[PDB]
């Protein structure tokens, strides 16, 4: 059996809605655990957390609330990011739910957000800032604009942490501007921007990479309502601001064309390589239904975005993206991680039989570096009940 | 016996703590009550409130903690404020603290004020709002400077909380940026200044009378450490924010000089009468040391600010300050008020002998409307622990 | 409107179970505090007192646990004791549930009886003593015994709270053999004798009138499955313990019979009188189907033991009750609490109309004494949605 | 570093007082769980334990309360028990406390008892039934005699955790029955034995091996204010009372006397045996003050009862005492425990140097069985600050 959920024996959920969100996900999150070859201490180190901040956070167990970040709605999902040959890590993207959430009360589930972060500001974590964060949600709350909007995807923040393999959380937020920017009848860009540079006084960093996003953004009518935007909870400096977005229907120029923000970074010699590695995938995956997602990424010190995609799995079959998934990563040449990719995806759902299964997996991302080489990352399905 | 502390009896506190807060503060809240005029109904339903949000707010019964906001610096303070026969309300300056408040892990004493904005916001108040709030705080957050800052008064925001005739509480916050403009070596006005304009796009409606009062302080040297912000937790529309300062010295001259702003609001008639009775009053109450503090009230559609003084006590027989007190009401002609104090005033502090007094009775407030008349609150010692 | 709810107004409930018990019994508590013509600051004192430790203990609103104590199974049900012209006392049947009540982890439910029985000795509360109640409870657990009883009715105890004119609580406390005697196949008296004998040499104050009681019970196979246990949390001197009972069918004679323990007590001139007084009632009322009850209460100081019985109303017009109840009011000199008796009823449940209702209420008591006079009790429907 | 202690990262003590119980013993129980050679999974499996049910239970930090069970009066004490090879376990001895414990409220610290016995019947715990225990805590209650009391030694109950290898706790309680016969103004035996006689109806399996004790103790006129009991959390079945006591001054022919109880159980090799081993020790060992302490075990089944000494050795040179206590290992042939021991004693207390640490080690248990073999316990400084 898996290991780190043997802390649940000695301990007691307080309430019924915390027992069956336990019983829906322990297990499986100990699973990632083991599938992330994270240490032993770590791994009930983490354990530890999850029980403690995550388990209280989702609710109530019968989930009334749809959360935006996930195809089904439920507010969790567990994401494994493959390296070259170092190791794999866990990643996990969480909304904070409440009984009121959804609610007169709180309509727009704003509540849960700052009370987990708070708990957050409570542990003593490495290199914890919130000021930029805070700045972000500052720059899209309500008020009157609730009663508006009260008379489709409602969550306004998110969550994620990355369990690096020393012992260390960080934690990432997520930022969902359509409701500010539906409630004021202006488009999402332009406020976007402006929030974007509200920073720039404060410190104009971004300004270049971004501006030079907006541009390919407002050429392609690239923001919609689907855009949203993402950052990590430290210092300023070593700060990563993100954009995403989405589009209905994409073609492969469609593909190269975003990748390649137009022709805006053909002059990056990386990005053509990125590119080139990223159409052998294409051609491996796809050889009323879910968008593809980009992302571009402003890292502050830099003149151009880093870009990323988000590639949809669910409804291919799993062993079938599994296979090919594999067959990917000799061509970059892991040794470990492709012979062992498939009998690690059967180890995470013994239950289920992935000759048949659908959901199993659902989104792949790939991101491509000089330095680094290839990110790539699977998000899965992330409860223990599979309809 | 005093009335409203029945509910007391059938209540446990949980912690050491609050118990000794409750006996410090809870009979002297419960006179309060009383002294307000309040509806029976009221007195518990407010009662009720001070015992769940406030005393577990207090912290540490022996404290830690110094709160900017008091003299003695415990973080409560009880204010009345007498109207033109109307009656009296009951209003309460709060800082939240915790045993980390001052520690490393929170040195300035920001994580009480988002905890307890949580609370605030869970319970079902009518009309309440965050954003200008949340606005303000996210422009005087620190970070990295918390460092440098570690390398006098350490708080950086407050509550405040009105008590009204009706069984409703309204909510007034505060901010110090003296902390965050110490940190980056910027005059406090140039951010305060700053901070407004960020509004101003927001809506700029409080331009014009703040750019009136700015470039007073600017004359007169009126900006100093002690200058901070307030604001009320409402709606933009119905928000009233307030800039507050203080002087060492201050002659006549240098009152009447304030409160017609240099000369900015002499076309203004209301100021020249609400100044008439402002001497009447100064004469009578003063016929190292402690400041003397104003205040100026930017109502958004108006195009002038109200002017608010506040007056030292403290340090003067509390009972020829009732004396003086009351005799001024009559001049203005508050037949019940006036006559009825000093009796109000012993039945506050039965163990203690107005005859030798002097801690008991803090500041005075003063501010004069043609609407509204002559606004006027007490602050008093709010322990029942004399020295 | 009722008044006394008025305090839920600034207080949020944390979970959603407690929401939904208060919505379904929180107006109703305050109208039996209305009609039990309780002093208003003592309504919000006892009203302060339902809240904080009665509406935790109700469990999950959709309610997993049947109650023994209420004839739908309900944890809680409210009484109206009425006296001879001094007014009208309140009482509630309580049994603590969980959401672990039921479960593996606790069957019977014995967890949530000691958790509240430990808030109540935290409240600071007048010649409260548990040594007694305790007392019983070891004679009565199970351990190993309920793994044989795993494989009707479950609870194993049970509260009740007086609340005198005096803002002052008293707790009454039961416990149900049944269980006990079923696991060891050992019929209830007898262990429920050896019960009281255990506590003789403890102090030997009830033999006389117990064993007097036990030949009775044994005469007529008077012990049965239902009957029960109770006493008082108080000093063994004040206090007074009674064995419950039931009889599936009953007819006068039996109830002459049992009135007067057989022929035990036909000594006692009051039993004569108070036989009289009861067969008035008897015929007023009644002028697969539900029990008639029985209780036999042993004043330790006292030589015989005081009768009361239990009469059915639910499936009695409780129009016709309320008629025939106020009748013999007057039977007995009553001025006001026959007169306002069913203005009383229908202003308890302005929603429902008496002339179709049936359920609405269901006990009545007996009891009659020299000093005192006539006991009588009335036992309602005690939640606010009627099938 | 020492391991177990990494959980605390992620987590955030609510309570100042628990925070600073964490820095007093939190490292200590971590180099306990180390030296007992327990699982690394098992290690954090009971730092969970500790955490969540140990550190609240401890009170105020500075603590205000002496507990009967330490010599210094904390209401803990960490134990290792030494066997023939197997290996080594833990033992904590608990009291808990609250901040009423010593007040009017609770002069005698019932209340954090009955609290921290639900939290434990909460947790999923094997074979783990209160009614045993239950009975003795009713025996010994108080009420009004409470109050002739409040006109030493004050606790009234505690409790014992075994850890054994396999991730399992084993839960053992105490009983203090000096306030109770004090109150009565009755003989501590005389109590004890109708206590014991009263679970004798309830199964009398322990009337032949107690009443072998009761006779031996009122022949040497052993009973005195510091006898007290003990017993474990299980099934009467595998249950093992056990009565323990004290005297002042003991020579080995006492000591003689006392083990095998008079001359009651000479006839049984098995004692003969161990007192031999005994005073081996004995010799090693000594080679106002602290009393000596006695223990007889009732297992139920069998005849005898089995003894057990506890041998002062606070104000021993505890080098000299890990010396000697080394030697004797090798006397009964135990290789590796003898060998590496005073190694692991300093491992334990690396801050302290043991060439002079008189305190460090306070009692030593002495159990002899012909199964077992030898049992035996090391008592130690259980917190991190040494005077
Ligand atoms: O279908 C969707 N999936 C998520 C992806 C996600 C998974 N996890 C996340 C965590 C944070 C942000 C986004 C995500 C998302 O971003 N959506 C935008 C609108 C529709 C919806
Ligand atoms: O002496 C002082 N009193 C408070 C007044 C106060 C009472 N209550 C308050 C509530 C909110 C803000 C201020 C106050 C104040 O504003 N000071 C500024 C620097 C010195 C310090
Ligand atoms: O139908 C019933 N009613 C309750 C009466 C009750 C109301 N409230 C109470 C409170 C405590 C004890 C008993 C009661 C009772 O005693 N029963 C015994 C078996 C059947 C079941
Ligand atoms: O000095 C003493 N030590 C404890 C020993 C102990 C350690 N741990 C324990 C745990 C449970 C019971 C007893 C103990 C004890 O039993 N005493 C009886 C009177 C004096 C006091
Ligand atoms: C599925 C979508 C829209 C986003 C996934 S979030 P992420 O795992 O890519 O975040 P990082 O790559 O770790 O920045
Ligand atoms: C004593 C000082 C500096 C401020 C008092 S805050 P306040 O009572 O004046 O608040 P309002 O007048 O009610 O706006
Ligand atoms: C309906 C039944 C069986 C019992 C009611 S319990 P009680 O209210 O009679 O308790 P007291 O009469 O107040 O002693
Ligand atoms: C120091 C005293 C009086 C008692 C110690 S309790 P203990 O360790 O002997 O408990 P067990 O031996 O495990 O029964």
């Amino acid at each position: 059996p898996s290991p780190a959920q043997a802390l649940a024996s000695y301990h007691h959920f307080p309430t019924n809605d915390q027992e069956r969100w336990w019983e829906e996900t322990g297990s499986l999150f100990s699973r990632f655990l083991e599938a992330g070859q994270y240490g032993l201490p770590q791994q009930y180190q983490f354990m530890f957390f999850f029980m403690h901040h995550l388990i209280p956070a989702l609710g109530p167990y019968p989930q009334k609330w749809r959360s935006t970040i996930s195809r089904s709605g439920l507010p969790i999902e567990f994401s494994l990011n493959f390296q070259k040959g170092s190791h794999r890590l866990l990643r996990i993207g969480f909304e904070p739910v409440s009984f009121l959430s959804g609610s007169s009360q709180d309509p727009f589930n704003r509540i849960p957000i700052t009370d987990l972060l708070n708990r957050l500001s409570k542990l003593q974590l490495s290199n914890f800032d919130t000021p930029f964060f805070q700045h972000l949600l500052s720059k899209f709350q309500l008020s009157l604009s609730e009663v508006r909007q009260l008379q489709p995807l409602k969550s306004q923040a998110a969550f994620g942490f990355d369990f690096n393999p020393d012992g260390a959380i960080l934690v990432k937020g997520y930022v969902f501007p359509y409701l500010k920017a539906k409630a004021a009848d202006v488009p999402v860009g332009t406020l976007i921007a402006e929030a974007v540079r509200t920073i720039d006084v404060e410190r104009n960093q971004f300004t270049h990479a971004f501006g030079l996003i907006n541009d390919y953004m407002q050429e392609s009518t690239g923001y919609n309502e689907y855009t949203f935007l993402s950052c990590d909870f430290v210092e300023t400096s070593e700060q990563r601001l993100k954009i995403y977005g989405a589009h209905t229907e994409v073609t492969w120029a469609k593909i190269a064309e975003m990748w390649t923000l137009g022709g805006r970074l053909i002059e990056e010699p990386e990005i053509i390589a990125g590119l080139a590695r990223l159409k052998q995938i294409w051609s491996l995956l796809q050889i009323i239904a879910s968008p593809i997602i980009w992302n571009y990424e402003i890292h502050p010190g830099s003149r151009f975005p880093v870009p990323k995609f988000y590639l949809p799995v669910h409804g291919e079959n799993d062993l079938h993206v599994a296979r090919a998934l594999a067959q990917f990563w000799d061509s970059l040449g892991w040794p470990e991680h492709a012979c062992a990719y498939p009998d690690t995806l059967q180890q995470l759902y013994p239950d289920q039989d992935i000759s048949q299964t659908t959901r199993l997996q659902s989104w792949i991302s790939y991101s491509y570096t000089a330095k680094r080489g290839v990110y790539m990352s699977v998000y899965y399905h992330s409860q223990s009940t599979y309809l």
